[PDB]
């Protein structure tokens, strides 16, 4: 309440002090031990040992804890890993430290201690200090919606253990889906954030203007178009994982700028890269989780078991019984069907859109267990090759897994003359209502030109992939620093 | 000149041919080898060996060459890692597909082979078709200012094998990078590219906006003051290497998007992190480039000694040694010298901005071998920890090599009402006439106040560093997709 303005006003006027008697921000301090690295090797020793061992440490970290017992105390310090005990004695440091500082140091402050190991009553391994000292003036105390764990994301990673471990395994992912994807020949690259032309994904875009140039440019929504340039360029098996930018809102399981994963391999189809979706999975669990089977809230997604596989039409019937087939093949019964299910139907939807509407609708809460929908309208897949025996249909994938999509990859379409059609097929939605629909790619059109080889490509969320894999239910639980409202 | 609306409308032509014969983009050929694998494993075997061995093996890729000899042929082919030869005889192949088909395609076609190795008069290796097919039509032949390599990098990359080898090895270095951090217990993250205020290095920036939201971004033109968040909630060994974004302009050794490491180490200052980036460079040098000195321009860069240190004051007396460091302590005189080797100084410049231009002007292009230099007066630089003994300097240091920057580091500023004050005057300089000051960030100064530890930070430009380990002395060599003039 009020206790707030006077724990600020105190440590103000103790800095102010601290400065008269020298210099108030010290960096000279050296530690030499972490707190998990002192617990790692040393809670399998006893008491007894200890005390004859005598190995000495230096740690430096948060105060996060003091017991004042008169002229002795207890700090509890938090560094990087973890936290560990500091027996603080009067007489067992230099004169005056303890009373003309140390008490009269605060919660939150950054210490450095040094002294000899040993283990309390409690069998809890401390450090008996011959040496502490003040490093940084916390000149504010710590923390106490749960929206403030998202504006100061540095107070929640203070406080609660899980997200510092959730992050830590954040990296252990990417660290792990590089080390994947390089061991079967793919070469990571970097292509442009900023893009003339948007493209790549169906997405509404975040619009800047180069000052210089005169030129309006874009936030890449995905970076698809440039990659399979390089695919027409010679590198046959490419992959990139960084940003993506979305002017959608603030949805909870949507961030405006998130990371994805895009890979190519040339003289591959969409099959190929299920079937490396698979190991992917399947591969990072096992290293980075030890099993197989991984429990997600309410469930435990089986990623032992092989991926289900099955195509939209199937997956329709498979979860709304009761529908006669027959009706998703013509436009006024599958439009029929879609507003019996409450979709509200677009003006420019054509038939495809409808069913693959129906699908989403009807199906996708479903598909909790890692699951492949195949076969998708044309309609709805711009960028996608076409099925040989069914033009209708595109050889194109989506997945799924906790009712949510974590990927999307296709046999690319590297017919310049079709892909130039879709193009203005695209250009028509976005005329005719689509806020999400593609623009033309002249210099696109014309990369294929030249020749693409056949080629699958593949994306991936890697947000909610780490999401699946540390039990996080909202992606602002991945993001160390979420979009939040104002 | 004309030749080229020719070779379209044939091209065109052959593929409405080929679409009434069937399906014109096949996406079901699988190679198993590459040119490279290919060169690697064979070249050092003789043909009465191949001719008995019997190896057969299917490749696909560019036809780059074709010489046509009637009955019988060579082309040669291009893939991912290379080009091969290919033996294509009229009877070897099935009935018609050499005449009816193989002598109508073009360069430029991307082909799927297989045929049995050996080696031609000439010694080289090369692969005698059983079966060749047509995969993908180049509806544009081939390619043929030095700005076409750029505005089109995927004919440059088919064309020039030096591009190729280029950002393969960037990719190394990138891997090398990371293997190198992690091995010292850094944790990679990923903070936002957008902002709602920029900071954390000098620069115009680049403004979008959230539709949604109603408010102005930017994006970052540093990572910084979010990664310093970080260590304030206990991650003590962070770094991040992604873009930044700088509304400059495109004056070749600049990109208006490039890639920068950023590493934070708590409890260290800016000498650990002098002494981290010899041994970054040393190490990659070594690893990725084999020997210690290397080749750049008329230079070689011997990265095996110890990299040079001097001050800055150091430096501008050794380079130009008329100097009367006296006149550097004083303004006018300072200013006069300034002037003296032809600089104009700014309304708003102060002392400090002063001397670091004089030495900007005498001494960078001089930094020709692995350079760093100390010492910045605090002016120039609002981030940095004061020094103890002369708190008008700041314990900061660049880094250079071949007469450009390719390093910035400094003992972090942890004194929240410092660096609110430095913000005041960030704000004062960009109402002077500064567009590359910096905006006061009320949100970091509350980051800080909550306690920061004594903590050292390094940036890195990645691109630069690439230069210099392939030899490429443009930027735009090592960026895939410079931005281009339109
Ligand atoms: N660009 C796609 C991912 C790759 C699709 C296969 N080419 C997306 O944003 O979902
Ligand atoms: N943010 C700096 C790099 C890190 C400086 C040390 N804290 C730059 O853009 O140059």
């Amino acid at each position: 309440v009020v206790d707030l303005n006077n724990e600020l006003k105190t440590r103000r006027e103790k800095l102010a002090n601290l400065r008269e008697q020298g210099i108030a921000f010290p960096n000279d301090f050296r530690r030499d031990h972490t707190s998990d690295q002192l617990h790692a090797e040393f809670d399998g020793k006893e008491n007894e040992e200890l005390e004859a061992l005598n190995i000495e440490v230096a740690v430096a970290g948060r105060m996060m804890t003091r017991r004042i017992m008169g002229k002795a105390s207890f700090v509890t310090l938090q560094d990087v890993g973890g936290r560990i005990q500091l027996y603080v004695a009067r007489d067992d440091l230099p004169e005056g430290v303890y009373n003309e500082q140390f008490k009269k140091w605060d919660l939150g402050d950054i210490l450095g201690a040094k002294g000899k190991l040993f283990k309390t009553k409690t069998g809890e391994l401390s450090i008996h200090c011959t040496e502490l000292r003040l490093l940084t003036k916390a000149l504010r105390p710590l923390p106490d919606d749960q929206e403030a764990r998202y504006r100061q994301r540095y107070l929640d990673l203070i406080s609660n253990d899980e997200s510092r471990n959730t992050f830590k395994v954040r990296s252990q992912i990417l660290s792990g889906i590089r080390q994947f994807m390089v061991n079967r020949g793919f070469m990571e690259v970097e292509t442009p954030m900023m893009q003339v032309i948007p493209g790549g994904a169906a997405a509404r875009p975040f619009i800047t203007h180069h000052n210089a140039l005169d030129l309006d440019m874009y936030l890449r929504i995905a970076p698809e178009l440039y990659l399979k340039r390089l695919v027409v360029g010679g590198f046959e098996r490419v992959f990139e994982i960084n940003r993506n930018f979305r002017n959608e809102g603030i949805s909870v399981r949507h961030n405006p700028e998130f990371t994805m994963m895009e890979l190519y391999m040339a003289y591959a189809d969409y099959k190929d890269l299920i079937e490396l979706t698979e190991s992917l999975f399947r591969t990072l669990a096992q290293d980075i989780l030890g099993k197989t089977e991984v429990t997600y809230g309410d469930v435990t997604l089986d990623f032992g078991k092989p991926f289900e596989k099955l195509t939209m039409r199937e997956a329709i019937k498979k979860y709304r019984p009761e529908t006669d087939m027959a009706d998703l093949d013509n436009f006024d019964s599958a439009k029929a069907i879609a507003e019996s299910i409450g979709i509200h139907v677009e003006k420019s939807w054509g038939l495809g859109r409808i069913v693959t509407e129906i699908f989403e609708e009807v199906a996708e809460a479903h598909l909790i267990q890692p699951t492949f929908i195949t076969e998708y309208p044309a309609e709805v897949s711009p960028l996608a090759r076409r099925n040989d025996v069914n033009p209708e249909i595109t050889d194109r994938f989506e997945f799924f897994i906790g009712g949510r999509e974590i990927g999307n990859g296709f046999s690319e379409l590297n017919d310049a003359e079709d892909q130039a059609q879709r193009f203005l097929d695209q250009v028509a939605a976005k005329d005719a209502g689509d806020d999400e629909a593609m623009f033309y790619d002249e210099d696109y059109v014309t990369a294929l030109e030249h020749g693409l080889p056949p080629t699958a490509g593949l994306g991936i969320g890697i947000d909610r992939m780490v999401m699946l894999f540390t039990n996080s239910h909202t992606i602002r639980d991945v993001i160390l620093f979420p979009a939040m409202r104002p």
